[PDB]
């Protein structure tokens, strides 16, 4: 359908090991959407193809608020070429460097509208697994929107993954929850909870589910994540009581 002739590209966006994403501009359209570049020629190297096209498979068949839409894709020689909605407001993964930590009400408001993502997803027995600031774009509203769907599956760094996953064992869609309280804890405290100096003090932090809070992290706060970041997949409640949590409510905007 698409080809590189129908764009203006414009400032870069951003960077990966693949390549660059570009702000661009359809022609005859005048409609602004982002161009991730990425290069076949890497993309074989590193065997990641099969992952690609899964991306898109997934990303596409999917619509929701709080999800970056993926609209196309293209390629000739050297590259491939995705059709992504442009997020004016950038990566939360900036907003934390920049304010280097968030508020309850903006936290409760965010893992709202992740949990919403990751609710509409799961229906779909989609596990995103890949949940990270670096990876939530923001909409012009401020709102969230859970990019990069790289991973992504049906039925490298460490500080997100569960311990199911990392153990090498049996994974569903608990592991997305597991990563909301992790992500809920470096949104308040800046930093994730099981952040490391080493891939294997991690993987043993992770393992033993060793995290401790500042004092400032208040009580609620320390329910939902302590909730949320049980060893053992089953315990960690279903998105619906995240939504219903009583700290969420009492600070979720959104
Ligand atoms: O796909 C990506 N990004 C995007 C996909 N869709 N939209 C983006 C995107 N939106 C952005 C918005 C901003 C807004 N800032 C621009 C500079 O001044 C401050 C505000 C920045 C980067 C964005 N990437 N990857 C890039 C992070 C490496």
């Amino acid at each position: 359908q698409w080809a590189l002739e129908d764009f203006e590209i414009g400032r870069p966006l951003g960077k990966g090991k693949f390549g660059n994403v570009y702000l661009a501009r359809e022609k005859q359209s005048k409609f602004i959407l982002a161009l991730k570049v990425l290069f076949k020629a890497q993309l074989e190297k590193a065997g990641v193809e099969h992952q690609l096209r899964r991306e898109v498979e997934i990303q596409s068949h999917l619509r929701h608020p709080n999800i970056l839409r993926l609209y196309g894709y293209f390629h000739d020689a050297t590259r491939v070429y995705l059709i992504l909605e442009y997020a004016p407001l950038g990566t939360v993964y900036r907003e934390l460097q920049k304010l280097s930590k968030f508020d309850e009400q903006r936290t409760a408001t965010y893992i709202t509208e992740l949990a919403n993502a990751l609710s509409y997803c799961h229906s779909k027995r989609v596990i995103h697994r890949d949940i990270k600031p670096e990876n939530l774009l923001l909409g012009s509203a401020g709102e969230l929107k859970i990019a990069d769907f790289g991973w992504s599956v049906h039925a490298g760094t460490l500080d997100y993954l569960p311990p199911e996953m990392i153990e090498g064992r049996m994974h569903d869609e608990k592991v997305d929850l597991w990563s909301l309280g992790v992500l809920c804890y470096e949104f308040l405290v800046g930093k994730p909870p099981f952040e490391a100096n080493t891939y294997q003090e991690t993987y043993k932090r992770i393992s033993r589910v060793e995290f401790t809070f500042p004092d400032f992290v208040t009580e609620g706060a320390r329910d939902l994540i302590s909730r949320l970041l049980k060893h053992n997949p089953s315990q960690r409640p279903m998105l619906r009581e995240v939504l219903e949590h009583p700290w969420i409510t009492a600070n979720s905007s959104k």
